[PDB]
């Protein structure tokens, strides 16, 4: 009935090493368990965009998940979830476990990039993307605009997965295949 409780957006420059995700404990309604959901996405030569999520949750079983929506090179989305049911469960402190040639605008930025320069995609991207990711739920509402080479295929950088711990997923883009 007592889990760490943080809502945080951040770009990471090497998140794996640096970032703490210890966060201030709350009291949960009755029947409430805890979850640590963190979402980090990267471009090519970009710093990491980082959701993290710590709250009291009603509903949802004691899975840890671990995905990788889209892989090297170019784009990567990668994401952890722990639902737990015992006080204080949610206590990850590091995110170490868990993180003729084309070319194509690259960035990564809590809502719009600056700026977007050309860079060349690797060996096996199948695209050039720019896209738009919303999130809602979990105190989380934010949007993410991503471009560049990817070896996903059309908007799928989220690999049409709708849902990640307490919050939900849009994703729209724009793409041209190779
Ligand atoms: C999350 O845990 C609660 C609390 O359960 C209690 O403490 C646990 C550590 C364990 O010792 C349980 O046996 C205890 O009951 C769960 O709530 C209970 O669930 C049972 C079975 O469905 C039910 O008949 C009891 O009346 C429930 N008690 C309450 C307070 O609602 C809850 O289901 C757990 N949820 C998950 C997803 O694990
Ligand atoms: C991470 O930070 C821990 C203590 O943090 C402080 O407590 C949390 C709840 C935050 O709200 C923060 O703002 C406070 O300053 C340290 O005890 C812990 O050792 C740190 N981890 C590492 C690896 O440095």
């Amino acid at each position: 009935t007592y889990c760490q409780v943080s809502q945080t957006l951040s770009l990471e420059d090497d998140p794996g090493r640096t970032f703490n995700w210890t966060s201030k404990a709350e009291q949960c309604n009755p029947g409430e368990l805890c979850q640590e959901t963190v979402l980090l996405i990267k471009a090519d030569g970009t710093r990491t965009v980082v959701l993290a999520s710590k709250s009291c949750v009603s509903q949802g079983g004691e899975a840890v998940t671990f995905i990788q929506y889209t892989a090297p090179p170019g784009l990567v989305a990668i994401s952890y979830s722990n639902y737990c049911n015992d006080s204080l469960c949610n206590n990850k402190d590091s995110l170490a476990s868990v993180w003729g040639t084309r070319h194509c605008p690259t960035c990564v930025a809590l809502g719009s990039c600056s700026s977007a320069p050309s860079m060349p995609c690797a060996n096996g991207t199948t695209q050039c993307y720019q896209g738009r990711l919303e999130f809602s739920g979990g105190g989380m509402d934010a949007t993410v605009q991503v471009k560049g080479c990817t070896t996903t295929i059309g908007c799928r950088l989220m690999a049409m997965i709708d849902s990640v711990g307490p919050m939900t997923v849009k994703e729209t883009c724009s793409y041209q295949s190779f």
